[PDB]
């Protein structure tokens, strides 16, 4: 649960992402894959990437970063009223991709890391607080659907 002022901060931060969605998406995925190499094993189309240089050179990885962040941005713009947008993603991630909730924690922290790396000094403490709360809400509503499905 976020206040109106917290949602305003989230959507202000998101404007930074929307100026370069592919560059942000690329770096988020690279941070996830390099920090948590077991996550790479869930992607049949990226498991061939052995080095970060290969990851950086991959145009398909940048494409997937655009898909991921476009979906998250659509959810964030609903300011919590995201049941219809979140349900298919929870279902596909539990039943088809088999993504444990832990990996959604990993990517949440990676988004925070990337924002500080690309906007040092311009991602303030209030903005970090509000973005963190928004990613927690996203993760928590996915977790409720995971429990319904019995997925661990
Ligand atoms: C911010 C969180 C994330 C969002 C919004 C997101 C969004 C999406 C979307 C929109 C798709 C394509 C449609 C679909 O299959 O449902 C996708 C595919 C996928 N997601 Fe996620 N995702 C997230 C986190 C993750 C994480 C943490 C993992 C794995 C560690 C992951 C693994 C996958 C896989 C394996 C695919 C299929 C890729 C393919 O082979 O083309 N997702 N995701």
């Amino acid at each position: 649960g976020l206040s109106d002022g917290e949602w305003q901060q989230v959507l202000n931060v998101w404007g930074k992402v929307e100026a370069d969605i592919a560059g942000h998406g690329q770096e988020v995925l690279i941070r996830l894959f390099t920090g948590h190499p077991e996550t790479l094993e869930k992607f049949d189309k990226f498991k061939h990437l052995k080095t970060e240089a290969e990851m950086k050179a991959s145009e398909d990885l940048k494409k997937h970063g655009t898909v991921v962040l476009t979906a998250l941005g659509g959810i964030l713009k609903k300011k919590g009223h995201h049941e219809a947008e979140l349900k298919p993603l929870a279902q596909s991630h539990a039943t088809k991709h088999k993504i444990p909730i832990k990996y959604l924690e990993f990517i949440s922290d990676a988004i925070i890391h990337v924002l500080h790396s690309k906007h040092p000094g311009d991602f303030g403490a209030d903005a970090q607080g509000a973005m963190t709360k928004a990613l927690e809400l996203f993760r928590n509503d996915i977790a409720a659907k995971y429990k319904e499905l019995g997925f661990q």
